[PDB]
């Protein structure tokens, strides 16, 4: 009848909880698990529930003592399941994990903020202590001597651009987030103080039902989804929380402003917040992302957006019942009426006409998507956001003129902000393609023209030629140009950019950029494919050597008159932490990128160019939560200067935007941190620190490279101990290599090692670095410790690695070796595990910590509560990999318990990924 | 800066408040007023705010001491306003009043229920103590020895039919209720314990803004709205609260059932709840309600309903992502797919097809409304509710078959209940017409045929003839029948009933019914106008003499074979409390109707007919709130027998259904009380009581009639002291007479006297009755007191009159006399006021009360808080009536203060009506 | 349930005690009873008075509804 107390007590044995009336995470997990076990019993029988229970207990005992025999006990239960039973159990543990995450969201959403606080930079690393927008304003006036008018001014001119990217292991379906949403809402509401008995009986029932609906929305799908479908799923968070969150956060900004003495509101059309997207735009090493895919996602964006505006304007129309207007609106209303509402309701006549334009904008888009042709003419549709804003501006003005500003400042204002923030699509699409592919197009052209081979030319020649053609008097090539399939694909992409309207797009990112010709090549292609409004061109520098030359590259570009004129004082450059870390190791990349950004800003300053750094995946700003706040504050001085552009990693998007409070705090912290930084850079490092970082980077890079690139048996080891081959072949997303580790892409590199709980890519090299700093001079420990206490960059860098170790378990990696790796390679695995421990030890000593995450007990608890579930998936995954790979491995199967191995593997890969979220 | 405390302290001086953490009404009023005064100042200037403040203080002092000089002080401020200033001030007091009412709704919504209670019938007269559905179940099992299975059974077979009617002084616009809704929601949320500082800053701002939006949604409209427009406005509460409230209440019933040991749910298609409507159907004394109007409202009903189902099914479709179905659904899905979703989502394929049918059903209806013709064929649309239910039943079954009943029992089940409760329209329309109009049609027919004059025939002849024609072999008349306009209008109404589908309609009510021929006449007309499925015919007995003969009338009908066969064991009869009270006075009508219902039930029993009493306006069941609960329990034994049909008076509908909690409790109490009564009738009166009531009724009727019909100067007095002539001429709704008071309609009779705060129609006759009972025999006081303590009917009857006196102020009626009535008629007014006081005194002594509403302090406080505002409107109204009626009356006007007299009068009439709500 | 066999079950456990054990058990139950009474006193001491009440003589039969001295004066 009542097992809720036993589940709760076994959880609390695993976590020494807390008295706080806000700490209820363990209660939430108990309740969710209890309901879930009941469901399992109802659907699959007591015996199956019992088996799930059996596996959980074994995992619990392992997370207690860490006796590795428990993993083999769990193994022998898991390997003895027919594949139908295995699927149900892998699905159970997967679902318990998701539930644990939902519980976490609710806990974070309602945790009390701390009132008394030091106001130093460590407060900015946690949701509970970080500065909200009013606190940041007040800090700037008080501690940095800014007039409120100055703070207001900075804020009006500030942009934060969040760039949405593909979930690496497939995005959750839109209907599943709504279910999740309802589970969270029922969970929140069962603990409200405001309500009675029966309401709770009903919430209990609602929650039970919703845990079940979620579990049975589980269709089994080896064959991937189209990039169009993956884009739709990625766009779900707009309907869920972003659409309302934006106006809600802007209203908070307004209140913060009243409270520091500024009586105005942020203008509705100040572009504080923008969203961009990569989904259907990034084709770098991904030929499923075709020209047609791009054309489609831009149409889908347009369709979704206008569908939202269409539906919202109906609500606005209800509200705008008022009859008093200025004469300017009167005139307009009467015109429209003369060409189905009364004229005594003038706002409704205007908004009704906007509604039809929006309906038209939406049907035109759908037609073009389904057929290429629409009977709906462009004249009857919105093609620029200002056409849509104008009549809304007219309403606003008319209301204020009549004395009803207060009304204008409600729903109408929310709407102006939505329109202005989201514009006609909800996101602008970046295109990304690798520079070789541009070279190939250009070599096809030069060879056709019989003037030689662009590939063979030196860099000085490439520039000389590209500039001569960018002011050429004469087109380069036609349709009759002989093209490989790949070259046709690059050209057809540019033709899409020419055809489609410029408000669909943002950046053309060049992967593997290294020279000025890389950027000039794209400028020429765009001009020659007749892109009337060329996308800005953004180089992505990947390797350490490429980051070293980046500054000179940008100096050259800027000193070219054509390009300088063309760029109109703005340039964006992209960095990719995971990418650079794959080349030199994480530590060395972190340092190089700090320096790279200082150096590129210096060069921009010199040429009078405004420089925007676009943060790609793997940086500490990608963590989400409080840690994102300190991460922003820790950027090098002047590297934001009013413009934050940052990747929202798909594996972090739910946590960041799925729950409405969290979404609000995410937007808040991006605005707060950006504003503060531009007026309050972090401390610049001491010379001694720089010098030590340079020495440490050399050593760190040497360790990492000698293991990852010069150990001849490394790739072999990697392919056995890691599910990277099976991630590739069951392709979850893109496709894994472009050869060895040079050839492998960042995401698969991280994912392979996250799946084994070993995380090599995040920590390798730090151990050599610290060890060597300290042997060289024992005083370096103190300096390292001081850097941790007082240099934000360094704090933040260590904290991310510390978090990754909290998600680590070398016991799991050892089990994979035992099962999957040949005995000859075992000492190699064991030395890599010795390196993990040694690296971890040094990290703890530098942070002044006895255990992992001592500074962040809330995060410690969250991670520890996930581990029981993830661990079962890991053991299941290891033995499933053994069965797939080795046909001659068999065990006695149990008789079927409930009422394909590849399917199990897909399920465990996604679960472990849902559990590990962000690492590097 | 802070006047909130002065407003609050001046209110609390007027009401000696309470410590209860739930009693916040006075705080709510303070806050709402403070924000409102600020708005007035911003929009109209300090001086205008000051004037409103000045008028409020004078009204406050009057409600304190009741010095009548204060009314003249207020008068002299009000009469000195140019008409533009007068409009703004009347609008201010009107808006403050509405605000006071919103505050009240919130107070009632969140007041704590009382846990310990006597469980006697007085507990059922208040929201805080009344029985909910679980308590009623438990009472029936425990105190009446019913098995839960029996209780379940009674409930499955029970119907409650709430019949929506026209607001007597015009329905609030749909957009204004939404605003109201938002003001309430902001008010509730400012006192939530669950939230922080800034949230409140924002709610403050939201509330201020919404009070302003409401104030400026105020267009000035002498020219009435069409009956179609008045029907649309009446239907607003479906979107607001009823649409969700129904499934929500049915789910509560399910929980109550689990909790008394019944594991089933009420079947989704048990018709526990139904709504009907009169709007566009009642034409009795109202020629604006034409055949075309009726045709229209049935189309609008159909349109609205299908628009709601269409929009809701989209949500349901999102939820129904599941892939497991039974084979029956599989087959169907694949068929539909073969004729735009994947087939792996079978519920969505079914629901999508339902969605298109719903869209079609909705466009067909709109076309027919706008043009008479639709290209959309009937085959592609729903014409019967079962066509719509079938595919939903299929989903339900399929889910249960696959083990997912728990899922079926969520949103799908809510939807089945909505569909089944609301059906294809949301309401079925009654038609009502007066019996003379039928006689005229029949006389036109007999004269045409040259067989004499139906009007001239006796009742025995009329029946003989109507029965001969109802089994006639030969049609009565054609199109070439010569018709007056009125006769054509009655025929064309029947032709509408023939053309339109039978699910649009319910009852054909015959006003002024008195004989069996009245009912047989309509049966014949329906047959001869070719109504394939005739509406049931329902007689409305109005006069005392008509109620006396009603039983014999029904005995005759039932003993006629044709009619008996035709009626298939069911008959509805309607009673109209206000109507009968206009003929004989309220007391005498109350008693007659108790007896009438006993007698008609007796006759039905004898003939084996199931009898449904339809309660028209003015009864104690129309009060709303707790009092509706005891009122139902107090019906005579066996007079409900599983079927409650009751009028929801337009002047009570906001209070009953505007706020979601109140809507839920309204549905609850109708179900609770109906179920209990059928198993637990009230005590039948003692013989001594009957005898005393008969003696008291004679005397009560004689007093009332001698004043209202035999005093030759009464009508003259009535037309001077009352705004009834101006209610008529500025027609707010219907139109006032059909002559004298016989000729005047109930609603205008009540409204005239409610506007003067005198309420003559509710209390007159009670005084003579009680006085005479007590002089005859001093022991009668004790018996009267005992009847009050132990006979529910009597309690409830006195309580309604007591409530009306709480809304009374003879000081106001005296002011009207002084200003509007000629001096010769002043002693007449003064004797009527002497009668008020004497009647009130006796009422207090019988109830054992020292002051009005001592038994109901919550209601006492609510009424007292309204009075300040209503009183200002009353004084304004009195002097405005003086100006309209007397051109030679003038006063010095103030210079204009802010930055038509008929308009002011409309405004004061509506305000006083919004303030007085229900009386008789 | 009021199954009378339970009294004899209890009997057979109680009659089988040496007199030293019997004393200690009778003393335990005696003390548990006193404890129960102390708990009752605390419950009655802090139970909330009921604000809304009929003001008839039945209210005077319970601590929670009876009239205090001010209510009696006012009455
Ligand atoms: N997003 C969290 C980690 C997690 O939730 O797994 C962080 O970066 O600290
Ligand atoms: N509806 C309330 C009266 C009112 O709210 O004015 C009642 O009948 O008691």
């Amino acid at each position: 009848l009542e097992k809720l107390a036993s589940i709760d007590a076994q959880l609390r044995l695993l976590v020494p909880g807390k008295v706080s009336e806000d700490d209820k995470l363990i209660e939430y997990d108990a309740l969710l698990l209890d309901k879930f076990l009941d469901i399992l019993q109802d659907l699959h029988g007591e015996d199956l529930k019992e088996a799930v229970q059996e596996c959980y207990e074994l995992s619990a005992e392992y997370e207690g003592k860490h006796d590795p025999k428990k993993l083999e006990e769990l193994g022998s239960v898991l390997t003895s399941l027919d594949p139908g039973d295995s699927i149900v159990i892998a699905k159970a543990f997967s679902h318990m994990l998701n539930l644990a995450n939902l519980a976490e969201e609710v806990q974070i959403a309602y945790r009390r903020r701390i009132k008394l606080k030091r106001g130093d930079f460590a407060d900015e690393a946690n949701a509970t202590t970080e500065s909200d927008i009013e606190e940041t304003f007040k800090k700037l006036v008080l501690k940095l001597n800014k007039s409120p008018e100055e703070v207001f001014d900075a804020l009006k001119n500030q942009t934060v651009d969040l760039v949405l990217t593909a979930h690496p292991t497939q995005s959750v379906r839109r209907s599943l987030l709504q279910k999740h949403g309802r589970i969270r809402n029922c969970l929140a509401q069962l603990y409200a103080k405001d309500i009675t008995p029966d309401d709770k009986q009903e919430l209990d029932e609602a929650l039970h039902r919703e845990i079940q609906a979620a579990f049975r929305t589980d269709e089994i799908r080896r064959t991937p989804p189209t990039p169009q479908d993956e884009m739709r799923a990625g766009m779900s968070y707009f309907h869920e929380t972003i659409w309302k969150g934006v106006p809600k956060f802007l209203r908070r900004v307004d209140t913060a402003l009243k409270n520091i003495g500024i009586n105005e509101r942020v203008p509705y059309n100040a572009p504080l917040i923008q969203f961009s997207s990569w989904m259907g735009g990034d084709r770098d090493g991904n030929p499923r992302v075709t020209p047609e895919v791009t054309r489609d996602v831009c149409l889908l964006a347009r369709m979704m957006a206008s569908n939202m505006y269409f539906s919202q304007i109906e609500d606005l129309m209800f509200e705008m019942s008022m009859w008093r207007c200025n004469s300017e609106l009167r005139v307009r209303a009467e015109e429209l009426y003369r060409t189905q509402v009364p004229p005594t309701e003038p706002y409704r006549v205007i908004l009704g006409d906007v509604r039809d334009k929006l309906y038209n904008t939406r049907e035109r888009s759908r037609h073009l998507l389904a057929h290429g042709i629409s009977d709906i003419p462009e004249e009857a549709v919105y093609t620029n956001v200002e056409q849509f804003l104008e009549p809304l501006e007219l309403c606003y003005r008319s209301l204020c003129d009549c004395g009803d500003r207060v009304i204008a400042d409600g729903s109408l204002l929310d709407f102006l902000r939505q329109v202005s923030t989201f514009g006609l699509s909800l996101v602008k699409l970046d295109i990304r393609q690798e520079s070789d592919r541009h070279t190939d197009v250009l070599d096809a052209i030069t060879q056709h023209l019989e003037i030689g081979s662009y590939r063979e030319w030196s860099e000085e020649k490439r520039q000389e030629w590209l500039l001569a053609e960018l002011s050429g008097k004469r087109p380069l090539f036609g349709s009759d140009l002989p093209k490989t399939e790949e070259v046709k694909d690059v050209l057809d992409t540019f033709n899409v950019l020419a055809e489609l309207p410029s408000d669909c797009f943002g950046a053309y990112i060049i992967s593997m950029a290294t020279s000025p010709s890389d950027v000039l090549a794209v400028e020429l292609l765009q001009r020659e494919c007749h892109v009337k409004h060329p996308l800005r061109v953004v180089p992505l520098f990947e390797k350490l050597a490429d980051l070293e030359a980046a500054p000179a590259a940008m100096a050259r570009l800027f000193s070219i008159d054509w390009y300088r004129n063309r760029i109109d004082g703005k340039q964006e450059v992209m960095i990719g932490y995971s990418d650079s870390g794959k080349d030199a190791g994480r530590f060395s990349a972190a340092w190089q990128l700090y320096k790279a950004q200082e150096e590129i800003i210096k060069v921009a300053k010199e040429f009078g160019v405004k420089l925007v750094i676009f943060h790609g995946r793997g940086g500490t700003v990608g963590r989400g939560g409080g840690p994102t706040h300190l991460a922003i504050l820790s950027q090098p001085p002047d590297t934001i200067h009013g413009s934050l552009r940052v990747t929202v990693q798909g594996e972090v998007i739910e946590q960041s935007f799925g729950e409405e409070h969290l979404c609000f705090r995410t937007l808040q912290r991006f605005c707060a941190a950006t504003l503060e930084h531009g007026m309050n850079p972090p401390i610049s490092p001491r010379p001694e620190w720089r010098e030590l970082m340079d020495q440490m980077a050399v050593v760190a890079t040497e360790e990492y490279r000698s293991i990852v690139f010069k150990e001849p048996r490394f790739v072999e080891y990697f392919r056995l101990a890691t599910p990277e081959l099976e991630y590739g072949r069951m392709n979850i997303g893109s496709r894994p290599s472009k050869g060895g580790i040079e050839s492998l892409r960042a995401i698969p590199w991280i994912f392979a090692w996250t799946q084994t709980r070993f995380h090599l890519p995040v920590w390798l090299g730090f151990g050599a670095a610290f060890k060597h700093a300290i042997k060289k001079d024992s005083k370096n420990l103190q300096m390292l410790q001081e850097m941790y206490k007082t240099w934000p960059f360094f704090r933040v860098t260590i904290d991310l690695v510390e978090m990754v170790f909290a998600k680590g378990d070398p016991g799991i990696a050892a089990l994979n070796d035992k099962l999957l790796v040949s005995e000859d390679l075992w000492p190699f695995g064991e030395s890599l595990r010795a390196n993990y421990e040694e690296t971890k030890d040094y990290l703890l000593k530098i942070a002044g910590h006895r255990d992992l995450l001592e500074g962040d007990p809330y995060l410690k608890q969250r991670i520890r509560l996930r581990d029981s579930y993830i661990t079962t998936l890991n053991v299941c995954q290891a033995y499933t990999l053994k069965r797939i790979r080795d046909p001659n491995y068999h065990v006695t199967l149990r008789p079927h318990i409930s009422k394909g191995l590849e399917d199990t593997l897909i399920l465990t890969m996604k679960g472990i990924a849902a559990g590990m979220q962000n690492t590097g």
